[PDB]
């Protein structure tokens, strides 16, 4: 798995299950393309994005949609969505885990790359 | 001054300076249109942005280019840049201020409405 | 005033007014002694708790009294406070801004040193 | 595991591998007494700190060792340590996950509790 995504809630010191998650690869004409996407589980995690075969080198950007998982908790959030833009396997191929922690007026997200 | 920026930096406790920044508001057809720019000052804010008159509603995205920041501290850093989207509201008297704490390999992002 | 704090509330978007702060400094015998304590204001901050005559070094500790914030607005926190600990240098000029970030199970807290 | 402790490092990308953590129980007469203490493994993680029977209920301090931490880097960090004070099982047993986030002059806790 050289792609996992990682949501908490910090309003309710949980985590963040069923969070829409979309994936894209800019292309060669500098166009977000569609790459993956998926809904975070019962634990907040969601794997199984990607292969390593398919996760070639790029610029990634990972949005995460936080408003409809917070609207959906009856609670009116200011982002539209969490954004996250990073250049992936330059050197090689690297294992990524982002995480994201969420509050309805603001988020922190962190990377953990190993290989 | 209806929208200001404010970023931190969290590896030398101090307040990032010269931090290019770039806001642009979504156009009718879903095209990301600039809106306005600018740089941090000594104390790693951005004021003057826009205008109340200006600032109407919509969906706004701000861009805080941290990949230069950090690599011309000789560190390398994880993300292209860090992004803000929202909606700007206008309901009733309201100033925007979006806070950034940044990290090689991490950053945070607040909003304060008052 | 070398030493500011600033709170803010990451669930409404807005500063984390009327918190109760209290500063403690480590005395000799390894105990912390009342150093300063105030209420933010209105702007989520807290000035004059001290002064440069009285500020020396030493071990200070800034204790945010977040559970009686979160329970006066109906949330049932996890924290009983925020804490900060942090030796004064002295080492030139420089003003501690200790901000800290308010979530129900969740805090953030930066120091700018400038 | 009904108390679990992870830590992250912001600067690197990695989890924070042999940072030193020590819990305190405050006792009857408002001191706080030794409960436990481990150091963090190559995953970031500390886990077997306690067992059910003896995590009862109480007022728990998690510190964790930031300064050593970075100092072992060649950074100079702010804080002395980081602390997180909280209620446990105030009506009944639940297991909690307490993560840090690490940078030089900032840190995030966030708690994540479940049954």
């Amino acid at each position: 798995c050289p792609l996992m995504v990682k949501v908490l809630d910090a309003v309710r010191g949980s985590p963040a299950i069923n969070v829409a998650v979309h994936v894209f690869r800019k292309a060669a004409d500098d166009t977000w393309e569609p790459f993956a996407s998926g809904k975070t589980s019962e634990s907040g995690e969601l794997h199984g994005l990607t292969t390593e075969e398919q996760f070639v080198e790029g610029i990634y950007k990972v949005e995460i949609d936080t408003k409809s998982y917070w609207k959906a908790l009856g609670i009116s959030p200011f982002h539209e969505h969490a954004e996250v833009v990073f250049t992936a396997n330059d050197s090689g191929p690297r294992r990524y885990t982002i995480a994201a922690l969420l509050s309805p007026y603001s988020y922190s997200t962190t990377a953990v790359v190993t290989n």
